């Protein structure tokens, strides 16, 4: 007896679930049209090569960084909020916090669009960090990201107002450690009545083990195009699969719910106000 997408659709009407947790990574975002400066062809991956990088990802390390930030930079002003504008994913989650279901939702992405879509920051683990704020590299002051808003369009690299030291945004980098909100899981995954893992594969740990974390009588749901990770080698009785497009299947579980119509209602508000 295995369950369905309509199935978890009525525990969330009925309210059988109400601490839900959700896992999100690049598939929520790129409807909204978040270039993959790892892929070829994409206008942001053309501004990198630009430069002496070895590779895409060497933008993400601390030495490929104080030797040049500039190419991290490029990035930066490419993702800096209000850029770009979430999508109907986003805005479900937005809706099942509204609804007072959500528990947690952790974040892979750096967009920030979690953010922008209305999900207060109690409810957010940016486990890879956000360009909301930034902090000195040299003094430690904090900065809220409005400040360095100005250089950052200006392709001026931002120096800190005290010392004059680089304001890095706070963007995770390979090697330095995950931030401390990541924490939260050992209370948020035992407390978790349903987990929710939309548009990523969970392949990268400690994210992969997540995964597992929640009691064996919950139920996973997962919508993303393929199905792998620890949801693909180690299932449970309770999990659901949603294989293909990520906005679809989101519009199926938000039609399942009866939402839709309270769901093109928020998209509209939410729109005029950007
Ligand atoms: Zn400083």
């Amino acid at each position: 007896g295995k369950l369905s997408l309509q199935d978890v659709a009525e525990l969330i009407r009925a309210r059988a679930c109400q601490r839900v947790v959700v896992m999100v990574g690049a598939g929520i975002s790129t409807p909204s049209g978040i270039p993959d400066f790892r892929s070829p062809g994409s206008g942001l991956y053309s501004n990198l090569q630009q430069y002496d990088l070895p590779y895409p990802e060497a933008i993400f390390e601390l030495p490929f960084f104080f030797h040049n930030p500039k190419p991290f930079f490029t990035l930066a002003k490419e993702l800096y909020p209000g850029n770009y504008k979430p999508n109907v994913t986003h805005y479900f989650l937005r809706l099942l916090h509204d609804k007072g279901l959500l528990l947690r939702l952790y974040t892979q992405n750096i967009d920030g669009l979690e953010r922008v879509s209305g999900i207060p920051a109690s409810k957010l683990v940016e486990a890879h960090g956000t360009f909301a704020s930034a902090t000195c590299t040299v003094c430690q002051r904090p900065f809220p990201g409005e400040d360095i808003r100005a250089d950052v369009m200006a392709d001026r690299v931002p120096r800190c107002p005290v010392c004059t030291g680089v304001v890095k945004p706070d963007i995770v980098f390979f090697g330095e450690p995950l931030p401390q909100r990541f924490l939260l899981h050992v209370v948020d995954f035992p407390m978790a009545d349903l987990l929710l893992i939309l548009g990523t594969s969970l392949e990268v740990e400690p994210f992969a083990s997540l995964t597992e974390a929640v009691r064996s009588s919950v139920p996973r749901l997962l919508i993303n195009r393929d199905l792998v990770g620890p949801l693909a080698w180690h299932p449970r009785s309770r999990d659901v699969a949603q294989l293909g497009d990520v906005v679809h299947g989101v519009e199926s579980l938000v039609e399942l719910l009866g939402w839709t119509e309270e769901m093109r209602d928020l998209v509209q508000r939410e729109t005029g106000k950007l």
